[PDB]
């Protein structure tokens, strides 16, 4: 009974207000205060100094209540403005503050007034930021691998970690006051003549400062809700505000009672975590499961609320998550097209009750979905947990919201995740509780460390280019791991010798990436403790230490490998026309590539490369499994390493692979020279594990075939897959059953990680590229998340216009 | 064959030049550079940043060669000037820089020019110094115990640690280059994907920077030795300088060959360790044992050198140790009268060879002693290792140098130390290798952490005052550990109930002292790694971490308990006239003490206290063993604690007691109100474990009897004992045998820790108080060390005139 076409004047009023905020400003309050507190409390341990900085900023910053919201709590002085966090870096800010209103798709209105506040702070943080200090440690060799871009890790060096969901049931069952009580018994057991206890109490001291200021904050919003009602003349909203301060008074301290309370609270947390740290992908976890016992109480039974005012609340909320904005560098902005935050909300899945698995779909799962389908907004990121025994009813209701052309909902697959989690050591009832984090990755909400994916980026295409030409990276002229065999010298005797070169080179860029990651993570852990986040994850409080120090019950991280499709395609093409057939010569190719297929003779060569050799995504086994092998070397490397939290507390403490590379395929391509699959220099790579655009000619069931052949179980950082259909292709009920049997076959027979759809027509993308001004709420799906189309650059825009359009 | 009366014009020229440096200046170079490097390398790990600071300062500072020295290497731009080290503190410097040329016995000429350099640096170090940060951590309660002075620890909060001897045999066997080789193999085994190895390599990186700059420095003194010989016209010294650059060239790199080389090298180290850190009591250890194989080669056999030019070299050296100066606060200066450095040189003892103990006295032991006896200088601090089988010849030669009236040599006692070391876990052949450190304490040179004594000060007299009056400290009006029983309320039922109050109060000031020490030591270990010192102690290089982190093979520390005599005397007096006899009333006493024995009635009361009750030091068992018990509570407390290095590497990791309190008895007295032993308010306490001045009336054999009854074995921080005789009392050979049988009986029958003599007449102390100007090389012994008498304040001067003068 899905009524997906009807908003309300209240929420239509807001959503538009926001989508027209087309060049956001830069609220600078937090970088003002945090410098003060770092200047006033230089003598404190960093966990306490940071707890003060936050408690200061929290009660000296502008707060307001616009748009007649049903949910309240702003990230910044000005609407949709992006705070400034100087602890992680200043370097890209001391290069780029003039050049910021005109930045191809990451433009920030930087007021002459708030620019004054920036020249003032900045030069003091120089030398003492995470990024500055990473460079204080890096070995010289590490420093070159970074300059080139072969291994990239800007995102960890210029931002907090985040990439997790905190323990929202805890927060709800105890309320803040019950966490002070948790903290109090814990510092009751501290002994100050025991080294480890001496450090443990600084971190516990810090937690209490933060917990405190947060209660105070919730009350200084109960404050406004009444000081506003004073000078307010429209009765109907005063009766709302009075209930909100009435509802905020009760959530600043005790466990919440209603639905309106248990969802304002969880937002309050979800916010402060993004004011204390700029890490993106603060997820929500299984919200349809932990807000449900209030939805049931309130509106299903006692019916003191109406199932339609529940759906209106969430909306206000969804729009507050849209309010959350964040500014990134010029370089990293390219790989994060459309300033996203990836705040993920998870619905569905199973639920291990007393040892037996049980369908977890419930009436709030339908209410949450149906509220997303009506709103058509980038936020939240809606991720649905499929399982073999999901209803036909709910899956059809998922296909209904897909035909709404904003990319949601996306799918994750209990059929693959749960058995692999159990298989790593995760507690069986925790493996059933996994959520989506950020984009397509998966963790156990409330019990996992940071970055279940999101660690360092490796460029598979550039590395393979080096395995072909004597270890030489053509982009930068460097040779980091020398070797004799190169194409230009045509002295590979057989293809297996090319595959060896690959196994040899990647084994050395993986070591480096881990050495680099070891520095970053160690700098992040000495300088920037996330106080509140750590309070709200198990088992920090009991171990009295931050997540980065080993506070989390579980801890697994993944990197991101970019260039998947191009690696398969390249190897398979030099395998066929160079070795197998002799059609093309080693030097003839080497000269081809060092030339960017230039001339007319070299162009014929490229086209024989593109179409005279099997491409990944046509259910062709020869290329598909060649790719799985090439990747398998990388997965085999990660096994002889342990991440920095190994042995210091958590379970697991290891790595795995991951393809959730956001829009890094574009700027990563610009750094990759011509490649043997026929790709020209600088053009884009392929995003995620999707097929390279325009090479998949045997339709969608052949695509999922190819994708499902990758070693999914070792790639628990997510296997990203984009598909695009035309709106007329998915139109009748006969077309809907086609999508459904396609999904059910992906997840059950093939064991797929994820799939997300773009239901857009190719002319609509093209009128919005042209007339932005009548398309400023059009949502298209990028890769792991949704974006406002008019907001992406044109590089970003056309990668999305180039993708294959499939029939069902 | 001791010729103790003959210097040389060369060395007489120098010694006088120095003793007239009567208000020293403040060379500010090092605080200039170190701020630069902390400002240029803010991004480095602290171990590397500090290694740079040192390598910078080391090759940008004024260096010279005055006085026609046979040993070269200056601590500072100006002669006898005191560098400035801002890392440990600035606070006492931002209060006291105007008020510094007139400071009762710690006056520093602070040039208007070098005062300019101080206002410039200082305000940047604010908030980031050891002291500033300790206060960033201390619990509020900890902070009050500190304000009062009941527990004091200024010396650890405003200075490096030191209080050790580094591994001088190593340095000599390998030379610097062989330590680069040591360091190189060590970083060869580093793995940069292993957390502990990632930190290990920063510390190893740092060590190499320092090692390097030190070789460079030794060569930039080989530089001067020739650039001077150029513009030099007195042939005879050019032939010396040429050999010194000739000898410095060989010691900047390789293991030294001669005696002149092996003793210039060890000085070079002994110096740089006092430019990198301001910790005092950089000792030398068993120099008569590790320089001897060169003395033997050179002059005993091959005779290429003359036993009289060896004795002239050491002299130059002794005078370079006198050149070493250090500036301290206004408060801490009082407890360190006569700006000393306590650089200790140890001679004699035994020597466990292949499992059998053997006399270690040798011909360099006689040469070192005889060179001290001729020179009559505060530096070095000469400590002799007695054992039951020491010769009559060498002991008489020790008594000869005593009749020289400069306090040296002092005595330590293999008969007590070795069996207690073995008994703690120390390797048997290391227990035979123990040296003296600083004053009277004992450690295993090259294998021990910092502060075998020198940790936190406790005031036994003030604490006992609190056990008498309801936990009330009368000095400051505070009550830190409340209790009902007080004298003013006369409600002790029996004396055992007073002893309980004592056991209860001290058990609580000991906990606090350890909590305080835990903060200081942790701040010292996060902010101020001693690079070179750590390189030269086992087993830092192998564990790749500093001493403070657990680098040292062995690690035991002691505090200092001040007020020993007064505690015994007080308890024994309230035991006799209050309880036992009823002669005096509880309130009558309480009112007595709260009054500073004022009136004429209260004065009779005091005199019955002084002389109507047994005092410690008359071989009286009742008071002697009452004191040992009172102290025994404190020793029993230390057993349930472990110092911060417990479990992190070293052996032992524990505490023990100690009485080596330097001149803290005076300023500590000023903070202690009238006490039941008859002492008036503010007057001095008793220094060390000596008898309270003027209460020991049955002569020296009765004194050593009393002292020997203390629990010596648990007091391995040293039991300090001062004795003073008149020069005519120790004059004939019949008088010498009296001193010798007194010593041999102390150490063998009583098992004494230490004894040192003042052979001065009471009129000589009084003419030098009056006519300073004809007495500026008079040395008198303070407590653990020697001082120039005209340099001590008058408070200091008269504590020394008040001591008992004994007959033999
Ligand atoms: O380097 P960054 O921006 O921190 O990592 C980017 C990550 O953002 C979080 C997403 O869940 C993941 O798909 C993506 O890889
Ligand atoms: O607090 P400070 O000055 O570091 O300690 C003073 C110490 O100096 C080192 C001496 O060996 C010891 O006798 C004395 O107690």
């Amino acid at each position: 009974t899905l009524k997906l076409d009807t908003l309300s004047d209240r929420i239509k009023a807001h959503k538009n207000a926001l989508v027209h905020i087309v060049k956001p400003p830069v609220c600078t309050e937090r970088a003002q205060h945090y410098t003060e507190m770092y200047q006033q409390h230089l003598d404190k341990p960093i966990p306490v100094r940071r707890a003060l900085a936050l408690a200061h900023h929290l009660a000296n910053r502008t707060i307001w209540i616009k748009h007649d919201e049903l949910i309240i709590g702003n990230q910044a002085s000005e609407v949709r403005a992006a705070p400034i966090f100087p602890e992680y870096t200043v370097s890209w800010i001391e290069k780029e503050i003039d050049d910021l209103a005109d930045r191809p798709g990451a433009g920030f209105a930087v007021s002459a007034a708030n620019a004054r506040v920036l020249h003032e702070v900045c030069p003091w943080w120089r030398g003492q930021t995470v990024q500055d200090r990473c460079y204080g440690m890096f070995t010289d060799e590490q420093k070159g691998l970074l300059a080139t871009g072969i291994i990239k890790a800007e995102g960890n060096m210029t931002s907090g970690d985040a990439h997790l969901a905190v323990n929202f049931p805890l927060l709800l069952e105890k309320g803040l006051d019950g966490l002070r009580e948790e903290v109090a018994e814990r510092r009751s057991r501290i002994n100050l003549t025991v080294l480890e206890d001496l450090h443990g109490e600084q971190f516990l001291k810090a937690i209490d400062i933060v917990l405190v200021a947060v209660s105070e904050h919730i009350e200084r919003f109960a404050a406004l809700a009444r000081e506003m009602a004073a000078t307010e003349t429209r009765e109907s909203r005063r009766d709302e505000l009075l209930a909100m301060a009435e509802n905020c008074d009760l959530i600043a301290h005790q466990p919440p009672q209603t639905f309106w309370q248990a969802l304002q609270l969880c937002y309050f947390i979800q916010l402060i975590l993004q004011i204390e740290s700029n890490g993106h992908s603060v997820s929500f976890g299984r919200m349809d499961q932990y807000l449900y016992p209030y939805y049931r109480r309130d509106v299903e039974l006692n019916q003191t609320l109406d199932r339609e005012h529940a759906i209106e609340m969430l909306h206000s909320c969804w729009l507050k998550l849209l309010e959350v904005n964040k500014i990134r560098s010029g370089s990293h902005s390219k790989a994060s097209a459309g300033s996203p935050l990836y705040q993920n909300v998870t619905i569905g899945g199973q639920n291990l009750v007393d040892g037996q698995p049980m369908d977890a779909v419930n009436p709030l799962s339908y209410a949450i979905l149906e509220s997303c389908g009506r709103l058509r907004s980038t936020q939240p990121n809606l991720s649905v947990r499929y399982h073999a025994g999901m209803s036909n009813d709910f899956l059809d209701a998922c296909v209904q919201v897909i035909r709404c052309g904003f990319g949601m909902p996306a799918f994750n697959n209990d059929e693959i995740v749960i058995p692999e989690f159990i298989k790593l050591g995760i507690e069986p009832q925790d493996a059933y509780d996994y959520a989506a984090i950020g984009c397509i990755e998966t963790a156990v909400g409330g019990k996992w460390g940071y970055r279940c994916t999101g660690m360092s980026f490796i460029n598979f295409a550039r590395v393979m280019l080096a395995a072909l030409e004597g270890g030489h990276d053509a982009t930068s002229g460097k040779v980091f791991l020398p070797q004799e065999k190169a194409l230009s010298a045509g002295n590979f005797n057989n293809f297996d010798e090319v595959m060896d070169a690959w196994d040899t080179q990647i084994r050395y860029y993986t070591r480096k990436s881990i050495e680099i990651e070891y520095v970053v993570d160690t700098m992040l852990e000495e300088n920037v403790h996330d106080i509140l986040c750590s309070a709200l994850v198990d088992d920090c409080i009991e171990r009295a230490k931050s997540i980065k120090q080993g506070g989390a019950k579980y801890d697994w991280v993944s990197g991101l490998q970019v260039g998947i499709a191009n690696l398969g395609n390249s190897l398979a093409a030099v395998k066929k026309l160079v070795f197998e057939q002799g059609a093309i010569g080693q030097q003839q190719l080497a000269a081809a590539l060092a030339d960017d297929f230039d001339g007319l003779t070299h162009e014929q060569l490229r086209q024989r490369l593109i179409n005279g050799a099997p491409k990944y995504g046509n259910d062709d086994d020869t290329v598909d499994t060649l790719l799985a092998r090439a990747y398998q070397t990388y997965i085999d490397e990660l096994k002889q390493y342990h991440n920095p939290r190994y042995g210091r507390g958590p379970v697991g403490g290891n790595y795995y692979a991951g393809t959730s590379s956001i829009s890094a395929n574009v700027p990563f391509g610009a750094q990759t020279m011509a490649t043997p699959d026929g790709r020209k220099a600088h053009t884009p790579l392929a995003e995620g594990a999707s097929p390279a655009s325009g090479t998949d000619h045997l339709g969608p069931t052949a695509v999922i075939g190819s994708v499902g052949k990758l070693p999914t179980a070792a790639i628990l950082g997510g296997v990203l897959l984009n598909q695009k259909l035309n709106p007329a292709t998915l139109e009748n009920e006969s077309d809907k059953q086609k999508l459904m049997i396609l999904l059910r076959t992906f997840f059950e027979v093939h064991k797929g990680w994820h799939i997300q759809y773009n239901i857009v027509s190719r002319e609509t993308l093209l009128d919005a590229k042209k007339h932005p001004d009548q398309y400023r709420d059009l949502v298209v799906r990028v890769a792991g998340y949704s974006a406002f189309f008019t907001a992406l650059s044109p590089d970003a825009q056309d990668d999305i216009i180039a993708r294959t359009e499939h029939m069902l």
